[PDB]
Formats: structure tokens, C-alpha cells, sequence
């Protein structure tokens, strides 16, 4: 199970009231993909077996937006999860 | 996807330094299982498809180990996830 990569954009200037993506590249078969913050899981969803990314965009809206996110990717044919992405950090301001 | 349900065991008179086994009830396909307390994900990890439930298991070594357990779901083979258990609560001492 390869280790999946994570991007941020924006990742410079931003603050509360932006919009950021953060995109999670992996292989192209149907998975579950976590994103985690500060080595929590905060969101997940599926993503379709052709996509080369499942992306997660949100709104800034507060100080704890701020952190470290990694994604991670698990699939149940076979009963396998990745290791988490290297990271990426959320600066605000 | 048919709603998982979840037990505890003990339930009553549990202290800190016991051990709990949270029991996530749901079908024999392969699956990875997830154990949430108050909203948020705490473990995970994967029921072989011959197994009926998997065991989450661990001591109560904090306070903030009390609180609402829920049990979720997800197969990648279609790609669909479970709703949350009803909540089952560990109550300390
Ligand atoms: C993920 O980890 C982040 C890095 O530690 C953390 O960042 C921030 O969190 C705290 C809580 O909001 C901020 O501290 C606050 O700052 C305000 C303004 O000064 C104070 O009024 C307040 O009392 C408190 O000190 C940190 O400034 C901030 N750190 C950084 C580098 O941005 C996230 O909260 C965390 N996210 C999670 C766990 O969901
Ligand atoms: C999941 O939710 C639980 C229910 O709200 C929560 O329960 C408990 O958490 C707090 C934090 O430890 C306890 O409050 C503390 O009590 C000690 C002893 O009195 C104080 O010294 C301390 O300052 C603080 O008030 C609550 O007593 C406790 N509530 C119950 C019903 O057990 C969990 O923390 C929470 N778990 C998570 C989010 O991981």
C-alpha cells in the first residue's frame, strides 16, 4: 500500500475566512480517504476508483484550523490501511 | 449498509485501572471498524469477514476515558460506510 501525499493550497497569506484544499494523492483504486489534524481524524470520503486524488476544502473559520494535516487511505479488498502522508502545515495569518 | 450496534462489557461499577471490551455487532463481509467516543474517531482497525463484531479492548487509565461510544463501519467494494451505532456510555466509578 503505497503512502499517499498530501498538497495545500493555498498555504502562504492565509487567513480566517479563506477557503483551503488540501488534496490527497494515491493510487487509482476505490478508497477511503481520512483526513487527519494535529493526530486526529477530521474528515472523511470516498473516493471513486479513476480519481488520482480525493480533495478536502473547507473554510478557515477559526484558530484551531491551524495545525498539522496528513491523509491516510484504507480499503477492505484486501483489509489494508496506509501509513499517514508526510505532513502539511495550516499557518494562519 | 445495516446500522452496527455496540456493548460494553463491563458497564457498571468500572474504575479507573479496569479493562472494557466495546463488542462493534455487524455483518461477516470484511470491513474496518471504527470505535468513536464523544463525536470523535479513537481507534480503528479491521474485522475479517468470518468474524461477527470486533473487540476494541483497553484499560480506563484517564478520566476523560468516560463519555459516548459509538461503532462505524466502511467497505471499499461498493464504497459505503455505516451510520453511527446508538450510543452506548462509560460511566466511571
Ligand atoms: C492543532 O495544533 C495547532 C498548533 O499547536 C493549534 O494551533 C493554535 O491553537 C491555539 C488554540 O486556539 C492557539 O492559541 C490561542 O491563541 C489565541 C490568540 O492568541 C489566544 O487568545 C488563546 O487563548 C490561545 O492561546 C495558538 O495560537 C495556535 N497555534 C498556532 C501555531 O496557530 C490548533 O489549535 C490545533 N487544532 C486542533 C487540535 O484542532
Ligand atoms: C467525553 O465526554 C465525557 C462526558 O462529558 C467527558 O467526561 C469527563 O471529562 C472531564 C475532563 O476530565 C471531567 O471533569 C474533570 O473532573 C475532574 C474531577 O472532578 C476535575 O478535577 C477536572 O478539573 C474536570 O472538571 C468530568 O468529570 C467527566 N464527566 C463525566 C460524566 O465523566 C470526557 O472527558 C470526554 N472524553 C474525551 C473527549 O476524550
Amino acid at each position: 500500500l503505497p503512502q499517499p501525499s498530501l498538497s495545500l493550497h493555498p498555504s502562504q497569506g492565509v487567513s480566517l475566512g479563506d477557503t483551503v484544499t488540501l488534496r490527497c494523492h494515491l493510487p487509482r483504486m476505490a478508497a477511503w480517504v481520512q483526513l487527519w489534524l494535529n493526530g486526529t481524524l477530521r474528515f472523511d470520503k470516498e473516493k471513486d476508483k479513476e480519481q488520482d486524488a480525493a480533495e478536502f476544502s473547507f473554510a478557515v473559520t477559526n484558530l484551531e484550523d491551524a495545525g498539522t494535516y496528513q491523509c491516510r487511505y484504507q480499503v477492505s479488498e484486501p483489509l489494508w490501511t496506509s501509513n499517514q502522508s508526510d505532513p502539511v502545515e495550516l499557518v494562519l495569518t
